[PDB]
């Protein structure tokens, strides 16, 4: 057998914060808010806060997903109306608990 070469320092070139585009990455997905409207969990939705929801303003509508997801029931219902899969998981959405 044998060994490798000895890593020598001093061959360092000065690095520059240099990127073609400022969009290095996106932001992580959160279930403590409704990603669909991008409003806080179990609270008022997009328009709904401006709209003046007439039921509960504490919570417009919320539903939990078996897939460890949390969205607004309103938002997820519209989503499901057009899509069969989670906006985040890209897996078929399943209702854990929604209530009404
Ligand atoms: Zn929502
Ligand atoms: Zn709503
Ligand atoms: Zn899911």
């Amino acid at each position: 057998g044998g060994g490798g070469t000895n890593s020598g320092a001093g061959k360092k070139r000065f690095e520059v914060k240099k990127s073609n585009a400022s969009a290095q990455s996106a932001w992580d997905i959160v279930v403590d808010n409704c990603a669909i409207c991008r409003n806080h969990i179990m609270d008022l939705c997009i328009e709904c806060q401006a709209n003046q929801a007439s039921a509960t303003s504490e919570e417009c509508t919320v539903a939990w997903g078996v897939c460890n997801h949390a969205f607004h029931f309103h938002c997820i219902s519209r989503w499901l109306k057009t899509r069969q899969v989670c906006p985040l998981d890209n897996r078929e959405w399943e209702f854990q608990k929604y209530g009404h």
